[PDB]
Order: C-alpha cells, then structure tokens, then sequence
C-alpha cells in the first residue's frame, strides 16, 4: 500500500453517496471538498493557508470511504481547485510517511539546512514545490507566480539550491515568499524518498 510522490498523491473517495477524486495532503490539518451535496447541518468555519483565506461549511461525523477503508471525521465544503484530504483522516485510515516513518498525528516537521541556515519545515504531499519563508539566498532567480486555496503570491524562483533535509542532500528549485509556513513540496520529497503508507 505504498505510494510514490513522483506524481500527485490522488485517491478515490466516496462521499455523501457520490465519488470523487481527492489529493492527500500530509500538509493540510482539515479534509476540504470542492462544492457538493452534503446532507445535515454544519458549521460557517473559515479555512486559511497560500495565497489568502477560503470560507466553508463545517460537517462532523461525515462517513467517508478512501480507497475503500472507511472513516468518519470533520469534512469541510468550498471553493477548492483541488479536494483535499487533510491530517484528520489520513490519521484515522492509517496512513504513515516513510523515508524511518512519520506518523501524521502530529504535523509532519523536519529541520532542513539551506544556505548555511537551519529551518523547520513542512513535509507536505500536498504541494508540488517546496516554498520557504522570506530568507537570505544568494544566486539568481525568476519571477515565478503560484497559487494556493486563499489565492496566489509571488515568490522568488531559485534553482539548483542545495538543501539538507533530516541528515539527506537534494539539490533542487527552492522558492522564497511571503508563506506562513515552509513547506518541503514533492520535488525534493521525491528525491529523499518519501513515500505514503496504508
Ligand atoms: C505550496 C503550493 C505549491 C503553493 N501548493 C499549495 O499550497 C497547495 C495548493 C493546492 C491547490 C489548491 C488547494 C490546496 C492544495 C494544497 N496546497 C498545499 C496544502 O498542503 C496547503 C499547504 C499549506 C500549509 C500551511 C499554510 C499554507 C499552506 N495546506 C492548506 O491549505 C491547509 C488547509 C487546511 N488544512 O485547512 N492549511 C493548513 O493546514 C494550515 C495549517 C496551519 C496554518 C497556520 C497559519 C496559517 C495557515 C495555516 N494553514
């Protein structure tokens, strides 16, 4: 039941009597849904993360079937390009990130070393690049534009940045912007052999 990030992280869900495709996203905390049919009633919570913020409706006790293993948690409903399933019920089905294994009761972080500094990031299956915080990266870069759920922001695109992430080198494209939070992306998580477990 392993998974390679070589390509994106994408299953099959059935919710609310209806199937979807869903991303597992060790990188997201909830479970989020583009706009469908979800009988019951829920809650106006507001969900937050790149590029701005995104309103949805709140349901507990959703029954829930990925890849055919069931589970029953919090999912969320909006405007997503992408659904989403986050921590809540990646936990509960049983899935375990591998390199020895990170258990994702508790946000996957890893301290990396890039440009001679010591960060602590985000191992995220759930994005395609690796975004880190405003930093000082000597080298030269492109102005590369990227998107997430509240929106999209600019960052800083170098390439051929060195990183060392939990005691592994990778040399990859890094990005540098105005992001909460620096995410470890499936770029270079592919080439220190991270893998997705059942
Ligand atoms: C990194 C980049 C290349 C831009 N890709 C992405 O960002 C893709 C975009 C995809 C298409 C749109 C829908 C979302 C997916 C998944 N995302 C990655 C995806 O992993 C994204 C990573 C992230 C983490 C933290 C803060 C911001 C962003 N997570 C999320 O969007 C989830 C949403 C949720 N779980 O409710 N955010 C969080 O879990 C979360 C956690 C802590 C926070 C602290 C402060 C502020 C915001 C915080 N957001």
């Amino acid at each position: 039941p392993q998974v390679t990030l070589w390509q994106r992280p994408l299953v099959t869900i059935k919710i609310g009597g209806q199937l979807k495709e869903a991303l597992l996203d060790t990188g997201a905390d909830d479970t989020v849904l583009e706009e469908m049919s979800l009988p019951g009633r829920w809650k106006p919570k507001m969900i937050v993360g790149i590029g701005g913020f995104i309103k949805v409706r709140q349901y507990d006790q959703i029954l829930i079937e990925i890849c055919g293993h069931k589970a029953i948690g919090t999912v969320l409903v909006g405007p997503t390009p992408v659904n989403i399933i986050g921590r809540n019920l990646l936990t509960q089905i049983g899935f375990t990130l591998n390199f020895p294994q990170v258990t994702l009761w508790q946000r996957p972080l890893v301290t990396i070393k890039i440009g001679g500094q010591l960060k602590e990031a985000l191992l995220d299956t759930g994005a395609d690049d690796t975004v880190l915080e405003e930093m000082s990266l000597p080298g030269r870069w492109k102005p590369k534009m990227i998107v997430g759920i509240g929106g999209f922001i600019k960052v800083r695109q170098y390439d051929q940045i060195l990183i060392e992430i939990c005691g592994h080198k990778a040399i990859g494209t890094v990005l540098v912007g105005p992001t909460p939070v620096n995410i470890i992306g499936r770029n270079l998580l592919t080439q220190i052999g991270f893998t997705l477990n059942f």
